[PDB]
């Protein structure tokens, strides 16, 4: 129990017994915590509890030191000293924000705002506390035992009574029993088991509650600016392809860490891989939270970098199918592509952390702890979607509060900005540029004249909380008959249930706005479904319409976002 204070690093025997993470608190700051919160249990080698037999006094403000032992007001000897006095809690080696992080339930937006505006040590305390809270919340759900196997992709479930049911969507990954991880979608239920094992009747699934490890490394290392490119060796033979990024690659070598805001289709993956061509001797570790983001970096590297110097790091618990074209699990390769949670303990000349809006401060810290690099590059877009915060139910999380990197990008601005969108028709670029990019995003493509909008509220039904709008899907069906080229479109909506219905009625491939992030398609059909805060969220709206390379049909519910759309309006 010998440690350093989470608020002023002073060595202490004291560690708050009422905090879920039991943080070490020094004498002077353990006091401010206990005297202004419900937290009154103080721990040491021997905790602060009345030593008298059968006494239940554990509140440090009601305890005293009687020689070498502790007692309450009823058991103390005449020569005793209160543990709480003169703004201190008695201990060896003798705050409003810390109190809020230590006591909050993580269901309010203001809890995440604070977890991002506090000191660096408090950012790690908040991240550790939040993740531990998110995990103890998984224990708080109902178990599902298999009743009958219908076919190879459909089954029927019997749920635990008296305990709430977790959301049936592609946002909750169960763990069957040890039959591998399983997922569920909209009595006919759809089963997506990662391991192809015939779901035996009787076997059960349970949500993967994993232990929350302590954070040590900061979310962002201290920033250093250099006068020359440091530890990196540039090429004078850089292909014209990557010529536009030379000044930004140099900026990368002249700073400890750099932020790159790249709107959709502005060249983030091209920049990340071109940085390897600009410093061809540099060992680069490419990291992101999801397997999809790591795989998209692998795809771009396959085109520009030598395959024998690349390696895809895949964990022993190989959860889903990922990139198969690099030598698997060779940690020593010049180019290492691996997700944040599977990162080995290694060093690099550059670490590239892609899709930074999806990172949490927990992820940021983990990367700083497993990777010791000369340079760190954070690539993403605060105008895109953040990681879902399962506990957050009240208020909206603004982009400046997604993580430490997003906070910098939204407050001081990003170090580098990719200003030309090359993917989208100009109608889409013009709309999102004005919506979330302060008119700084430019279109490379001309208008496609294939970007349409229809204002149609329809009828909103629900499958628990996931929404469905059958009339909006009906309008899409009518549109498809009159527009056969749209037969190849991807159907996108903010709700899994809407997508399940559209898959059956339209036969189009389906994506939620959140799973479409990072992907692109020629044609996109978007139904807004509802006018909720979820479906009207400007970041989600931005991701949704920026998936299209050629055309987009938007069936809207919200007048505001419909009027912003610089698309041709349709009637019916
Ligand atoms: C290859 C690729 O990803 N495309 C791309 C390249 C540039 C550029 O050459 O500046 C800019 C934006 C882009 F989306
Ligand atoms: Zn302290
Ligand atoms: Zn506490
Ligand atoms: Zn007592």
């Amino acid at each position: 129990a010998v440690g350093a204070c989470v608020l002023c690093n002073s060595q202490t025997s004291l560690r708050c017994g009422a905090c879920i993470r039991r943080p070490f608190l020094c004498c002077k700051c353990c006091y401010d915590h206990v005297i202004s919160t419900s937290h009154k249990l103080v721990l040491s080698v021997n905790p602060y509890v009345c030593n008298a037999p059968g006494c239940d006094v554990t509140d440090v403000t009601q305890l005293y030191l009687g020689g070498m032992s502790y007692y309450c007001k009823s058991h103390k000897p005449p020569i005793s000293f209160p543990l709480c006095a003169n703004g201190q809690v008695f201990g060896l080696y003798k705050v409003t924000d810390f109190n809020a992080i230590a006591t909050c339930d993580w269901t309010n937006a203001g809890d995440y705002i604070l977890a991002n505006t506090c000191t660096e040590r408090l950012k790690l305390f908040a991240a550790e506390t939040l993740k531990a809270t998110e995990e103890t919340f998984k224990l708080s759900y109902g178990i599902a035992t298999v009743r009958e196997v219908l076919s190879d992709r459909e089954l029927h479930l019997s749920w635990e009574v008296g305990k709430p049911r977790p959301p049936l969507n592609r946002n909750y990954v169960f763990t069957g029993y040890q039959i591998g991880e399983y997922t569920f979608e909209k009595d006919a239920v759809v089963y997506r088991g990662t391991t192809t094992y015939k779901l035996n009747v009787g076997d059960y699934f349970v949500l993967t509650s994993h232990t929350v490890m302590p954070l040590s490394a900061p979310t962002l290392v201290p920033q250093e600016h250099y006068v020359r490119i440091t530890g990196l060796y540039p090429t004078l033979n850089i292909s014209d392809e990557f010529s536009s990024n030379v000044a930004n690659y140099q900026k990368v070598g002249m700073q400890k860490y750099s932020t790159l805001q790249g709107p959709p289709g502005t060249g983030k993956s091209h920049f990340a891989i071109g940085l390897a061509l600009y410093y061809p001797s540099a060992r680069i570790v490419y990291t992101a939270c999801s397997h999809a983001a790591v795989d998209a970096l692998c795809e771009k590297a396959l085109k520009y970098l030598p395959i024998d110097k690349c390696s895809r790091i895949i964990p022993a618990r190989a959860r889903v199918e990922c990139f198969d074209k690099f030598k698997v699990n060779s940690t020593l390769e010049q180019y290492v592509f691996c997700t944040v949670n599977a990162l080995p303990e290694t060093t690099a000349d550059i670490v590239v952390f892609d899709e930074i809006s999806m990172a949490t401060n927990y992820d940021l810290s983990v990367v700083n702890a497993r990777l010791r690099a000369k340079h760190y590059v954070y690539i993403g877009d605060p105008a895109q979607l953040p990681a879902p915060r399962t506990l957050l139910t009240k208020g909206t999380l603004e982009p400046e509060y997604f993580n430490s990197v997003c906070r910098l990008m939204k407050t001081i601005g990003p170090d580098m900005f990719l200003g030309t969108c090359r993917r989208c028709p100009a109608e889409i670029v013009d709309t999102v540029s004005a919506l979330v990019y302060d008119n700084k995003l430019k279109a490379h493509k001309d208008k496609s004249a294939q970007c349409f909008k229809m204002f149609y509220k329809g009828v909103i039904t629900h499958d628990v909380s996931s929404a469905i709008n059958r009339p909006q899907i009906g309008v899409v069906r009518e549109f498809l008959t009159r527009n056969p080229a749209w037969r190849k479109a991807v159907f996108i909506s903010p709700y899994n249930s809407q997508n399940a219905v559209a898959s059956k009625i339209l036969g189009l491939p389906t994506q939620t706005v959140d799973s479409s992030q990072g992907s692109e398609y020629d044609y996109v059909i978007f139904t807004q479904t509802t006018e909720t805060a979820h479906s009207c969220n400007v970041n989600r709206f931005n991701v949704a319409i920026t998936r299209a390379k050629v055309g987009i049909l938007c069936i809207m519910s919200d007048r505001d976002l419909y009027d912003k759309l610089q698309f041709t309006s349709l009637e019916i």
